[PDB]
């Protein structure tokens, strides 16, 4: 499934739901903490809504946990990210990932 730590606390309270776009910005990282990805280096928030089957697993159930503001680490196993397939290239086959996820606002 996923693990969610919190890095740092949000506001405890507005949590995602289904039909709001989540903003956040992430970093995603293999299992032994290797950066893949990470929209801060593209200096652009990435945006997705919640409920539209837009995102892997862990991220559709991770951040749904979190409230705004929280900065959280989230662990993936690969069942809840790219599974068998893992994407070639960037992610392998039957990958565990970590990504350190910021909720920024619900638009
Ligand atoms: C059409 C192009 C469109 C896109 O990829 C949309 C797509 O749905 C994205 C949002 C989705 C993803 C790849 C789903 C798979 C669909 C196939 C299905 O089999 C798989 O199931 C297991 C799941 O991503 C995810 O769920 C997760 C969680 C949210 C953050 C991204 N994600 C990551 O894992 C990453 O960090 C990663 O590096 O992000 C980059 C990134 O581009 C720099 C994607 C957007 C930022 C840019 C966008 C919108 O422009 C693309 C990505 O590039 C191709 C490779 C992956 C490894």
């Amino acid at each position: 499934g996923v693990q969610v730590e919190t890095i740092s606390p949000g506001d405890g309270r507005t949590f995602p739901k289904r039909g709001q776009t989540c903003v956040v910005h992430y970093t995603g990282m293999l299992e032994d903490g290797k950066k893949f990805d990470s929209s801060r280096d593209r200096n652009k928030p990435f945006k997705f809504m919640l409920g539209k089957q837009e995102v892997i697993r862990g991220w559709e159930e991770g951040v749904a946990q979190m409230s705004v503001g929280q900065r959280a680490k989230l662990t993936i196993s690969p069942d809840y990210a790219y599974g068998a397939t893992g994407h070639p290239g960037i992610i392998p086959p039957h990958a565990t990932l970590v990504f350190d996820v910021e909720l920024l606002k619900l638009e």
